[PDB]
C-alpha cells in the first residue's frame, strides 16, 4: 500500500513553485533519503529522480501538473528498508491565500523494501 494526503496549493503557487524546490520540500517533510522518485501517478510520467533532474528548473504548471494531479513520491536508495511511498493529491483551490503550499501532516513509516 501507500501513504496518502492532500496538498493544498494556491493557483499562484502551482505557477511559481519550482520542481527542485518541491522535491526538497517533500523529501524533508516526510524524511525520505536523497535518492528519490517523483512520478505523476495520474498519467505515469516520471517527472524526477536521482538520475533525471532535467526538469529541475521548471515550475509545477510548466511540467503540466495541476488541480487533481496525483504525485507518487518514492524512496530509491532503498537498501533494506525504505521510507513508505506517498501519493499526494494536488488540491489547487480558489481562493486559498496567495503563496500557499500546505503539505499534509501524514505518518510515513520506514518499511521493509
Amino acid at each position: 500500500k501507500v501513504c496518502r494526503g492532500v496538498i493544498k496549493l494556491s493557483s499562484d503557487c502551482l505557477n511559481k513553485m519550482k520542481l527542485s524546490d518541491f522535491v526538497v520540500l517533500i523529501r524533508e517533510k516526510y524524511s525520505y533519503p536523497q535518492d528519490i522518485s517523483l512520478l505523476d501517478a495520474s498519467n505515469q510520467r516520471l517527472l524526477f529522480d536521482y538520475d533525471f533532474e532535467d526538469l529541475n528548473d521548471r515550475t509545477l504548471s510548466e511540467i503540466n501538473l495541476g488541480n487533481g494531479s496525483i504525485i507518487l513520491f518514492s524512496d530509491e536508495e532503498g537498501d533494506t528498508m525504505i521510507r513508505k511511498a506517498i501519493e499526494l493529491f494536488l488540491d489547487v483551490d480558489d481562493e486559498l491565500p496567495c503563496n500557499t503550499c500546505s503539505l499534509p501532516d501524514v505518518e510515513v513509516p520506514l518499511i521493509k523494501a
